[PDB]
């Protein structure tokens, strides 16, 4: 059909076709009279993996022979959503296997929808760890993520009478084809027992054994034939596990809950010993599964063989584990082992929030992991004594700096221990990577200014431009070729078009074509009735306060009260869409929502406004969501208070998809408006500086309810149960957030959005001007490749060349 | 190599060859330079999987399209063995594969050892129904087997220090290749709630669900191209389960530890509810899927249609059931429903042992099926209309009658639940079947003596000569052809060769060659040195009181003690091997186990023995083990105390390859000595009319141990210590069981057992006459295949012919 497709040559197709009707009755045991849409998917699913075999296999052949330094990725979150189109992409097999199912009487299309999201992650860190295997393996990296399999990933959300309601994850029910059991590479992992010391060292000893057996996932790079491996591990107990004899048996789930179920916080530390578990499982096989492949290529050249990159602290005990290896089992000296572990690794912040930081009370490691205690205080001390030297008289930096915290209970700060054991630690955006120089971290920064460096995040634009947005990707193919879409920056040549109007033409219509079947898809899955016509208007990302949807809420109920005051006077039609995940537990998440689906209900009901206004509420969003609505949206919404969103990856996701974007100075936002031109984006509100001066002065709610009529309206609308007349204080806790508690300081922006806002409605009206930004939008979005931020890391941190050379197929 | 093992032609070899590299690469995703002993066995398992799915595809077609009567065999217990060997022999494969896999480099047999039991029983009744799929797939029925699928079967049996210790069978760790997985068949199953009395009937509400996913395993028939199906049931969680959050998700173990784990007691009845929920989970399961494929052919041809055959009471739910279904939601008057249940369902017994009786606790059934008791009681309650109507005045009759047992707790006999609702009650030996009419079931003959029925036990010939003994199968296909295989009957011709002096020696050269290859696995799996030339004496069974393993011990005890009177005095050389596992929570059973190993520790240390007399305890008896074992026998022991063991199968075993018997007028003995003559067999003990005479007058253990000096020296060696001289007292249970408290006469027995041994000894001293007694053996062993079971079962309960035509390939 389209041309980055790839070719449907006549051989290749008739041979997927003979494969797939070979899977249907031999893996599948089915005739074509008793299949169902699903075994299809199977067939198909089957047929494409493959595909993958042979190269998957010569990749880790060549890494054996050619021994490179190996990058390995380790993240607790690997958000992947679905795997068999990503793969036809990288393969180039898109258009053939399209020709050889609608040969067979099948659209690929809806074989595709049977395919269940692989939600191993909650938002964005999950999606980074995604989109950096993909970037990885198209630049011939030999990389491995290592994760855990949890059984289930983020749960399902419904909205029942506009509550979240959620829902097991059993995305494994009908089984994964892409991943391989691989129980010959079973290990053992240890948990409690105690410390003897001997003549010759610390010995920890009466522990208690899991098993952790490794599930291998094939990562294709981009037509490179280059197939890398996630690496999953799941909890299994030993077979002489408890061993009356049933509830032995039975028992047997104790150490099985380990792997069990991904914790559903989005930046938010919850301090439970079963995530601490899971914190220390995937530290602990991958180490030994690390140190095994070292040993088939003398420590001291560890670091030019392995480098562990720590995504975020939830991996943080890689680096006293690595330790506790090195001192206890090798029987290398500490400074020798420890010189080594720095070398190794890398930590990555994603956030200054003090309610993400990873603080574990000491009881709970004292019970759990009493050597990786011990090694912890052992490197404490070492570490003080070093900003004591520095630093002489300083008592105060020396509490500060610490990695154990006084108090109440005491606590490790496994941030601090990370920058501690670590070469390298970097944020995530130049502003963030800023921010903690200059605060949260400014006492390690002044000991180690070299530890310190930015990689800005970026997303793949294979999944999210190729994949997501096919019709894009071949507009921009037809102009200035396919080598973009391995070499983003290429992109800049579109600056070239921004004043042809055969281009101007091509890209507006493949954002109308976008949004009809959006719009469609919306009536099919969800019986919801949008107008096509009108702005699409979306924020989607986990809620939360930091991220201010509630900022958007009262956008949203500003103009309805401006429609009913002035009935009979045109606005640009909107349909605002707002989309995300609250995490079970976090009860302001959850009013939010309810707020929302309340607007709704008022906004999409009220005969006077039409369809000039509409309020959806975009139910379980997730990653293959994403691909849908992304290529849909017209403004994307990125309005956290300045400070706070340490990046965010939605936001160029969007801009890569040809939407403008509203947003706050904050995170990568800064990056995308100077590559753009702040005159092609939509920045309202304050500035870090201007947070910070209201904070020295005191954040004032009802100064702004004082001063802005239009705000005072909503705030008593909200009150008086405008909103929710049977229950007339339903919302009263968000009220008086807003009113006594604001952290987020959603009045301070109000009225600067609105205005904004309006400014948005007017280059709406103006089809031709809003299509001309959009072109200087796409046209600059190169830097915010994955590949980009790929090659950054490997050059500065793991010190490693990629590389966009063929392996042989 | 063999005839019997089929052809290897060119063409087959080739292709095999070219399957099993496509596994290895694709299915395996390794190259030959990685693959470990276990993926070779994979690509063989794949490559001979290929080879049943045609056949197993147009077997359900052809079922479908010809709609016969439908046999469904109920049962929680299938004791399957291994598949990959016996897959190959009934596709005719074996040569071929041998062939194959050794220009490959590969030895298949050494591929076989990798796979895993499928230990999904405890002894005769789960192996019956293994026995039973097979020939009813070799006699073209269209039959499906139905039970859990367990995800640890029978525990794996280690010795230590002599004890037993059991560990976790986790038979599905590396995954099972023979099934497959069939979500989309999934059903619910409903377990506590209440039940309403409404206009129109009771309502069953307020349930907890858990669904039941069904995993189907191929069942070849013999050459016949048929391929019939096991299907076994999983327990799953609903995905709104418990839906805080993590605990909901890690709770979800409560609802799927129903198919976790199988009972390991044989003939034990433990009224548990976990076990209760097993029981009614696989009949819900099943009469759902056997009513939809009825519906997709009113209920009056029901049992035109369908039969379902009850293996013991464990699945005696399916009676309330049936009449639930039918009455509760398809609206059929009681007697309809109860006429249509009754024609439809056939009740086999398998012991009269009174702790083998399930007799469930009122509260128990209340509880977890309250609609399940009301219509038990309402079947209760017409039954004894009937009864007293027959038996006017005979108030006893009623209470001995009654479903409902009074007493401490209120019981249901689930054994009366089956008679009164089934068309046809079966013992399993011709003996056991007269003993329910004459003792426990007098009363429900006397009612209905038109149920009651033999259908005397039986083994396939495919697993147990053709596949453990391919060398026997051999010899006597070069003398009467291969027909044999699939008309037992056919062995009588082997009686014209018993004065044949070739096939003297060819009997004998097989005996001597399997006796070799046994004592060589013993020295390679557990270091243990015995002498080929000796009489292999193995009793193999689980660990009873009633089966006697204490009547070996003390035979073995008596001719240590003649050897050390008299060591320089000639005795026939004898190996004792006794194997079998005890249930976990079976004291005396754990204890006899102690003794054998206890004896072993005295007798095979004695430097006067020599290699005269060895004892070994064969750990982990299982269904490949007595593969092994029972072909390398020269006398099996079939030596429990008449009246007993029901029927027993084991015995058969040994009949057919090769061994003679010692034992009792017992089960089945009884007619294999009849078939191949008293003269044949070394018959002793009590008869079941003695054991009444010595009940009549009471048992005393104490005039044995008076009378018998050989007996008393034994049990003073026990009481002083002789056989545990560190703990002197180990014993003492045992003692005194013998001595105040043996249920099972063993002294009663020890006289004529001993001298009847001494008649085994003096036999085998002339190899001539010992083989010629052999043949007569293997000549009359026709009668006790299952494949003659089946025919008896399909003609006289099921009303189906059966067929040995084959369906086109
Ligand atoms: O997931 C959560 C996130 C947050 C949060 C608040 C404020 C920030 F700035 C960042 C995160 O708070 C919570 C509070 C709870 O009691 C339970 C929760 O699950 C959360
Ligand atoms: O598995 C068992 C079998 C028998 C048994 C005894 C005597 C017979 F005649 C038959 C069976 O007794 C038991 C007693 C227990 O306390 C626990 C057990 O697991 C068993």
């Amino acid at each position: 059909q389209i041309s980055v497709r790839g070719l449907a040559g006549v051989e290749n197709v008739t041979e997927l076709k003979k494969n797939f009707n070979r899977h249907l009755h031999f893996t599948l045991v089915k005739d074509r009279n008793v299949a169902t849409p699903r075994d299809y998917y199977f067939a198909l699913a089957h047929t494409v993996r493959d595909h993958l075999v042979g190269r998957w296999i010569r990749t880790q052949q060549h890494y054996y022979e050619k021994d490179p330094k190996r990058i390995y990725y380790l993240s607790l979150e690997f958000y992947m959503g679905r795997t068999l189109q990503n793969t036809m992409v990288n393969l180039a097999l898109e258009n053939a296997c399209d020709e050889a199912t609608y040969q067979l009487g099948l659209d690929m299309e809806e074989l595709e929808e049977i395919e269940e999201d692989a939600g191993l992650g909650n938002g964005g860190l999950g999606r980074l760890a995604a989109c950096f295997l993909d970037s990885m393996a198209t630049l011939g990296l030999a990389a491995y993520g290592y994760g855990i399999r949890y059984e289930f990933g983020i749960f399902n959300q419904k909205i029942c009478g506009g509550w979240q309601m959620e829902e097991a994850d059993d995305w494994l029910r009908y089984g994964n084809p892409w991943e391989k059991a691989r129980p010959e590479f079973t290990l053992p992992v240890h948990f409690y027992g105690r410390v003897e010391h001997t003549s010759q060292g610390a010995k920890w000893v009466d522990t208690q054994v899991v098993l952790a057996m490794p599930y291998d996932t094939p990562v294709p790079g981009y037509r490179n034939n280059v197939v890398n491996t996630m690496r999953l591990w799941s909890a299994k107990a030993p077979n002489d596990f408890n061993l009356g004899y049933i509830q032995a048996v039975l028992d047997r789930n104790l150490a099985e809950n380990i792997s069990r179920v991904l914790y559903p916080n989005d930046n938010f530390f919850e301090g439970k010993e079963l995530r601490l578990k899971q914190e220390y499982f995937v530290v602990a096989a991958t180490l030994q599964d690390i140190i095994r492949r070292f040993k088939s290529s003398n420590f001291d050249a560890f670091p030019d063989k392995v480098a562990i990159q720590l995504n975020d602290t939830h991996p943080s005990l890689a680096i006293p584990e690595l330790m506790r290896v090195l001192v206890d089992l090798e029987r290398l000296d500490w400074d020798k082992a420890w010189e080594v572990t720095v070398k190794t690794c890398a930590y990555t912040n994603h956030t200054v929030l003090p309610e993400a930081l990873e603080r574990w009370p000491v009881h709970l490691l004292e019970t759990l992991l009493p050597r990786h205690l011990q090694i912890i205080y052992e490197i404490n001390q070492r570490f003080l004594n070093r900003v004591a030297a520095a630093f002489p008289g300083d008592v105060d930096r020396l509490r500060r700096m610490s990695l154990v915290e006084e108090g109440a209970v005491k606590r490790i700060n496994m941030a601090h221990l990370c920058i501690a054991g670590s070469h390298a630690v970097n944020g995530v955006a130049r502003i963030h990577s800023e921010i903690l120089k200059k605060t949260i971290f400014k006492d390690f920064y002044e000991l180690e200014p070299h530890k310190f460096q930015n990689k800005t995040n970026g997303i793949t634009p294979r999944r999210w431009l190729v994949l997501c947005n096919p019709g894009l990707a071949e507009i921009i193919a037809e102009r200035i070729g396919e080598e973009y879409i391995s070499d983003l920056d290429q992109l800049r040549k579109l600056l070239s078009y921004v004043d042809d109007e055969a281009f101007i033409r091509d890209v507006a219509k493949v954002k109308q074509e976008n949004k009809l079947k959006f719009a469609a898809y919306l009536e099919r899955e969800y019986k919801v009735h949008i107008n096509p016509n009108s702005l699409f208007d979306v924020q989607v990302k986990r809620i939360h306060e930091y991220k201010r949807q509630l900022l958007n809420c009262l956008h949203v109920i500003t103009l309805y009260n401006r429609i009913k005051k002035e009935p009979n006077k045109f606005v640009v039609p909107r349909t605002v869409m707002i989309g995300g995940k609250a995490a079970p537990g976090y009860h302001m998440a959850k009013m939010i929502i309810k707020l929302i689906t309340a607007i709704g209900d008022v906004v999409n009901h009220d005969p006077v406004v039409g369809d000039r206004l509409r309020v959806i509420f975009l139910e379980n969003y997730r990653v293959s969501l994403a691909e849908k609505v992304i290529p849909a949206a017209d403004l994307s919404e990125q309005i956290s208070t300045a400070g706070t969103e340490a990046s965010g990856t939605g936001n160029m996701k969007f801009m890569l998809n040809g939407a403008l974007t509203i947003g706050t100075m904050d995170g990568a936002n800064v990056e995308m408006a100077e590559e753009a031109g702040e005159e092609n984006f939509f920045i309202f509100g304050m500035r870090v500086e201007d947070v910070d001066r209201l904070d020295q002065r005191g954040y004032n709610a009802q100064e702004y309810y004082d001063r802005i009529p239009e705000l005072r309206q909503i705030i008593e609308q909200l009150s008086s149960g405008f909103f929710s007349p049977k229950q007339p204080d339903l919302f009263k806790d968000i009220v008086n957030m807003l009113m006594h508690h604001d952290r987020f300081k959603v009045f301070a922006d109000y009225e600067e959005y609105v205005k904004c806002q309006e400014r948005v409605s007017a280059l709406y009206k103006n089809p031709r001007e809003w299509t001309r930004m959009v072109i200087r939008n796409i046209a600059t979005s190169g830097k915010f490749s994955s590949d980009r931020t790929i090659a950054q890391y490997a050059r500065e941190i793991w010190g490693v060349e990629p590389s966009r050379q063929r392996l042989p197929a």
